[PDB]
DNA sequence: ACGCTAGGGATAACCGGGTAATAC
DNA sequence: GTATTACCCGGTTATCCCTAGCGT
C-alpha cells in the first residue's frame, strides 16, 4: 500500500499521488451518510472533467468544524485548513477557513444525487431514502440556529436556512423531515426565499437524533 | 409592558476559474 | 509542448444572527 504521509507534499500529476487514489475505492458509511448533509447545507461539491469524477471544496468561519470536517474524510483531503483573511468593499478583515478533497470518481456516489447538468437540484424523495440522523446533523451544522435569539427565551425553535433552493424543492425536504423523523416542521418565509422552521414541541425528538454526532463548538446554535 | 416576528446587515459561505508542479 | 489537477484565487451574495417595534 501506499500511505497518505508519503503524497501530502508532491504535485497534483504525482505518479505516486494517482496510485494511492487508486487504492482508495468508496466512501465509506459516515462520508456518505454525511456528505448528503454537507451538499445540502455549506459543501461544494464540483466536476471539472464533466462527471468523469468530483471534489467537495470546503469554506468555514469555525476552524473546529473544518478540522472535524477534514478528520472525517481523512484519507480523501491531502491538506490540513487553509486560512484566508480576505478584505471586503466596507475595507473590512474577514477570517475564514478553506479545505478540500482531491477529485475521485467515489465523489460521483453523492453527486449525482444532487448535481443534473451543471446546476444543483433536490430530488423528490431525497430525505426519505438517504437521509439519515447523522445527515440531519451534519446538515443541521451547516444551515442550522435557532427562530428566537432574544436572550431569555423558553422557545425551543429549530430554523434550518435553506434560502438558496427553491420553495418546491424545500417543500419536499419537509415532507421528508415529517414523515420519516416524526418533525413538526414547515415552510417559512425570509428575505423572499423559505426556510425550514422546526417547532419547539419536535426539540426533543430533533435533538435525540442528532446528539451523537454534534460536536461542543456547535453546540451554540442549539436553543 | 414585553414576547415574538419580520425585516435587515455584514458577513460566512458557495461558486467557478487560474495556476504551478509532474508526466511523457 | 500538451495533459493533468490540488491548491489557491476573486466574485458575489444568501446567510445565520440581531433587534426594532408591532400586536395584544
Ligand atoms: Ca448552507
Ligand atoms: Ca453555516
Ligand atoms: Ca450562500
Amino acid at each position: 500500500n501506499i500511505k497518505k504521509n508519503q503524497v501530502m507534499n508532491l504535485g497534483p500529476n504525482s505518479k505516486l499521488l494517482k496510485e494511492y487514489k487508486s487504492q482508495l475505492i468508496e466512501l465509506n458509511i459516515e462520508q456518505f451518510e454525511a456528505g448528503i448533509g454537507l451538499i445540502l447545507g455549506d459543501a461544494y461539491i464540483r466536476s471539472r472533467d464533466e462527471g468523469k469524477t468530483y471534489c467537495m471544496q470546503f469554506e468555514w468561519k469555525n476552524k473546529a468544524y473544518m478540522d472535524h470536517v477534514c478528520l472525517l474524510y481523512d484519507q480523501w483531503v491531502l491538506s490540513p485548513p487553509h486560512k484566508r483573511e480576505r478584505v471586503n468593499h466596507l475595507g473590512n478583515l474577514v477570517i475564514t477557513w478553506t479545505a478540500q478533497t482531491f477529485k475521485h470518481q467515489a465523489f460521483n456516489k453523492l453527486a449525482n444525487l444532487f448535481i443534473v447538468n451543471n446546476k444543483k437540484t433536490i430530488p423528490n424523495n431525497l430525505v426519505e431514502n438517504y437521509l439519515t440522523p447523522m445527515s440531519l446533523a451534519y446538515w443541521f451544522m451547516d444551515d442550522g440556529g435557532k427562530w428566537d435569539y432574544n436572550k431569555n427565551s423558553t422557545n425551543k425553535s429549530i430554523v434550518l436556512n435553506t434560502q438558496s433552493f427553491t420553495f418546491e424543492e424545500v417543500e419536499y425536504l419537509v415532507k421528508g423531515l415529517r414523515n420519516k423523523f416524526q418533525l413538526n416542521c414547515y415552510v417559512k418565509i425570509n428575505k423572499n426565499k423559505p426556510i425550514i422552521y422546526i417547532d419547539s414541541m419536535s426539540y426533543l425528538i430533533f435533538y435525540n437524533l442528532i446528539k451523537p454526532y454534534l460536536i461542543p463548538q456547535m453546540m451554540y446554535k442549539l436553543p
